[PDB]
């Protein structure tokens, strides 16, 4: 009945998400940057200019983790930071490195263990204007492999390393639907995206190994999102398949490369040419590159097969994603993200699924959280109140611990997300996240939500002392 003691739980961020100053010490411009400035893109017509001016008020944060009790921190290196055009050819910049650099140290010094994600979405726009950035078969694996070995360095300190954050957003909203950066859509280019991207992280993953974890024993993985799945209709043995085929679009894509050695098998019989083949290179990247597993969860679904044969648009696997079965049994109730409904039994459904299908790895689940419906509408004092954040979070994490203590689940951290309300992306400012109201009409003042003070009593009750 207790969690392991050195199990790590805090916060999660993304750098485009909170730190503003975008402009700032030679900052290069990210495809974000530049999807931003496309009108209808973002709903609220924003960007992250200025966020959470987390750039500029690291002591505040550090201090508000510290406040929470965390033990760890998740956040994200901008790419554009460090080298402003991206490329292995480019010049670093010291002053992005210098901020970082002393943004581990003041961790540090204040007992907090950062989680770095070297690469949060945020690619640089020279690189995309360069030769195609995430596109590239040849030149961004190449370049990613170096801006790691460079952040390596610039980092000794630092000992948990994340290489890409959700490579399927970067894939299939980058470039099937557009809804993210860059925004282009395509019915083969994602399947090519996906594998540059676990090229790139193969590539960095040996470059650690080989040169850097062993001066600290550190550890190295990539994170994938995944939202779990049930059959719509569990008579039907199509959608029993459908369910499960729809699991390994989401994330066998790239979870089987890295410990099987070669794409989930459904995948390849629906996208036939469309999916890649690795090279020998390409594939002792890529075979055995998790340290440990790298885990984003938020909600589950009904999945139901679908009548007519797989679209060439298709992405999902040829699967209806719905909130409601046959019977009209709900997922859960609603948030304020149409694609999200609480389910805590999925959360821990999800970890055995991982577990079982690739020998119980080390599994750190790096973002877990919800929005609340009409939360961005409602009176100040009552945005700190979030009884439905903290029940969200008391079942998951509750869900999580029974998946770690009964099943064996060797998950060694959680982090919610986020530290605080942010720049979502093509939702904007609109949907919150946090479990820390920022102020963005008063110069994003931080307040911390019941939500926020809740984890530490909750941790402290499952962790063992």
């Amino acid at each position: 009945h207790m969690l392991p003691k050195d199990f790590q739980w805090g916060f999660a961020t993304a750098a485009y998400q909170i730190e503003g100053a975008i402009d700032k010490d030679g900052r290069g411009p990210s495809i974000w940057d530049t999807f931003c400035a496309i009108p209808g893109k973002i709903a609220d017509g924003t960007s992250g200019v200025t966020a959470c001016d987390s750039y500029n008020r690291t002591a505040e944060d550090i201090a508000l983790l510290k406040s929470l009790g965390a033990k760890s921190y998740r956040f994200s290196i901008s790419w554009s930071r460090i080298i402003p055009k991206g490329g292995r050819d480019d010049p670093v910049n010291q002053l992005g490195i210098d901020h970082y650099a002393q943004f581990v140290d003041d961790l540090l010094e204040a007992g907090i263990t950062p989680f770095i994600t070297l690469f949060h979405w945020d690619l640089p726009e020279e690189l995309h204007q360069r030769y195609g950035g995430l596109l590239n078969r040849t030149e961004f694996p190449l370049d990613f492999e170096n801006y790691a070995r460079v952040m390596f360095k610039a980092l000794p300190k630092v000992r948990n390393w994340i290489t890409f954050n959700e490579p399927w957003c970067s894939a299939i909203l980058g470039y099937g639907s557009g809804t993210f950066a860059p925004g282009r859509q395509s019915t083969t280019e994602p399947w090519i995206v996906g594998h540059n991207l676990l090229v790139a992280h193969g590539r960095a993953v040996k470059v650690y190994r080989d040169e850097f974890k062993d001066l600290n024993d550190g550890q190295i993985g990539i994170v994938l999102n995944g939202d779990f799945t049930y059959p719509w209709d569990s008579s039907d043995p199509l959608d029993r398949e459908a369910a499960e085929r729809r699991l390994e679009f989401f994330t066998a894509w790239y979870a089987d490369p890295i410990y099987l050695g070669d794409y989930p098998a459904s995948m390849r019989k629906q996208l036939g040419d469309r999916l890649p083949e690795f090279t020998p290179e390409e594939k002792a990247f890529v075979l055995g590159s998790n340290d440990f597993y790298g885990m984003n969860h938020y909600t589950s679904n009904y999945i139901r097969h679908r009548t007519s044969p797989a679209t060439a648009d298709d992405t999902v696997g040829n699967v209806d994603v719905l909130f409601y079965n046959k019977e009209g049994q709900c997922i859960g109730p609603e948030t304020e993200s149409s694609w999200l409904r609480p389910c805590p039994a999925g959360f821990r459904d999800f970890l055995v699924w991982i577990s079982k299908r690739y020998n119980y790895p080390k599994i750190y689940v790096t973002e877990n959280g919800t929005s609340l419906k009409g939360e961005n509408d409602l009176p100040k004092e009552k945005i700190l109140e979030d009884d439905f954040r903290v029940n969200y979070y008391n079942e998951y994490i509750r869900a999580m611990f029974t998946a770690a203590t009964l099943d064996g689940v060797n998950v060694k951290g959680y982090f919610a997300w986020s530290l605080m309300d942010n720049f979502e992306w093509a939702d904007g400012y609109v949907t919150r996240f946090g479990v820390t109201y920022v102020d963005y009409e008063n110069g994003q003042q931080r307040f911390p939500k019941k939500s926020a003070k809740s984890l530490k009593p909750l941790f402290d009750e499952l962790i063992a002392k």
